[PDB]
């Protein structure tokens, strides 16, 4: 009742700082990918971490460079670290909700990012064809970290887009486009190591499902006693 | 020693304490993104009251009412979302916290600012009156109740500080006295005093900062600045 | 550590529980800072800073109370209220502050710290003929903070707040259609009564949007700190 204060207390501050680290995974992240910097980006993963990107994942840092490297920085700066002239891909990253498993050796975070992005008039011409001019561009995180020697990293980062707009014409106006079947790395040289099983996209709406437990209820969280308090209008 | 240990307790307790109310702003959000009221009622106190347009709603019953019986069937016709077509996206951030010095009471400032909107796919179920997609912003001055150890919202408070339709913007944007519940089956349980209602952006109001001045505390003055301060 | 002592594991306790505090209090300026810049109110914004803290705007330094009033009163207040406290009927500058990387020095007694934000801002319709000419009537603008801290007698303050605005744009036409505008080099304060107190060096000069420059990380590696070399992962990537 001293040293079992000392440990426990050692416990909890462990958990604040696993938070914070955890989030700081997140939060640079995205300051890294503002700028295609996909080796900064590849360096935060465990070495059998992966990227979900279209139903595959991009598995180690060869998974890892090849989705925001040799696919996303040849796209949107022509394989230059950016930033650039002319060149927005801010996602900005916030709403951070983690959950520490009980050994403190992974963890799970739901995050979200707003993306404001375009190419200025000036480097327009080397934009791909099909994309627009200038867009918003939102999504849930739902990752998975692991402490590997001490250090948190990204075991599995898992980006699921809600919706997208050109600028001009706003949410509301996006025209739905079908999602083909991806085809694997190396066959296809910017694809997946692997396919998930079995997500179309804005208008169409999926649950992204929480992975934090009822801040309040926890497990005793029943949602047919609060519908009861409901009525038709 | 127990005088040490008694003190570092209580210091990573306030940063436990810091972390819960923030999840339980952050939890909000994600929940009323997808119109679970649910999942929002159940993080209040029995006791506790959300505060909309210079109305309190009270309770789970008055929390359900608002956002369930309201804007659920509102926005996706009395369904758990999210669903086809319906974006009501509101970003959470900010937050500025403050335990009272017994550690039994908190209060927060947040602010959120809202994407939203009816797809052309199912704009046919918008009501009228309604912007077809919009941004909103407001910001939360919300109180919080250790409860059995649990961080309950006690009071959440949200003033809507400006909205506009996406086509035209906030600058090109164009209100009675609420009827309570349950004469108005969506009204509030009672009415703030008029002292306290709020019109609506272009019209502003403060909402006046619930944390000190994170440097100078009880000593900030703002006279002793503004003498600095020459006209131009 | 079961082989330490009881004194060693509670100084190092309590060193850890000042960092975690630490953090808090230096990313509540940033938050703080915001609220009270969304408001127009300069006196609470200068008294975040320490006596001889600095703001960077436009490639000049506003140093203390004094140059802290003169650059959000003087200047920024007098041009979007009149020189009123705000918030005031019609006008909205919201400028929304997240996504902080916050680094303690080892001492405890300085910090960096990486912050964002993101700009709503304009003259409702309402208030519009008191909008100065060549400002748009609603723009959002987002910029990067790399900013400095000090401990002052346990209290964090504002030692340096360096804000770099990123893009800007007009709310009809966005951030794709926005002109570039060949920025002169400011005058002084006093001769210019909104300038600067100092210049910085030219080659601390930024030319604006579309024109790009890296505002480098103040924040190490997260994962792999100092031993982080960007050329090992370029091999990875191939041309496409
Ligand atoms: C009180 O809690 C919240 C309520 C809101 C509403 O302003 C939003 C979404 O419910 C709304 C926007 C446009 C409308 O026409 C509308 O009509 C009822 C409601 C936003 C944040 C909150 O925390």
């Amino acid at each position: 009742s001293s040293e079992s204060r000392l440990a426990a207390l050692e416990a909890r501050v462990t958990e604040l700082e696993d938070l914070n680290a955890i989030r700081r995974l997140q939060w640079a992240y995205g300051y890294y990918i503002d700028y295609n910097r996909p080796e900064e980006v590849a360096g935060l993963f465990a070495k059998d971490g992966a990227v979900v990107f279209l139903s595959g994942e991009y598995v180690g840092y060869e998974g890892v460079m090849r989705l925001y490297g040799t696919w996303f920085q040849n796209l949107f700066t022509g394989g230059r670290r950016g930033p650039v002239h002319g060149l927005l891909l801010d996602q900005f990253q916030l709403q951070d909700v983690i959950t520490i498993a009980p050994d403190g050796q992974t963890a799970k975070g739901r995050f979200r990012g707003i993306l404001a992005g375009g190419w200025h008039d000036d480097i327009v011409k080397d934009k791909p064809e099909g994309m627009p001019q200038q867009f918003w561009e939102s999504g849930i995180y739902e990752n998975d970290y692991v402490k590997e020697d001490g250090v948190w990293k990204i075991k599995r980062l898992d980006y699921m887009m809600q919706w997208q707009a050109d600028y001009e014409t706003g949410w509301s106006k996006t025209i739905a486009h079908l999602q083909p079947a991806a085809v694997c790395f190396p066959e296809n040289p910017i694809g997946p190591d692997r396919l998930l099983p079995e997500r179309q996209t804005w208008p169409h709406r999926a649950e992204v499902p929480m992975s934090f437990a009822h801040p309040v209820l926890a497990k005793a969280f029943a949602v047919g006693e609060f519908t009861k308090l409901q009525k038709k209008w």
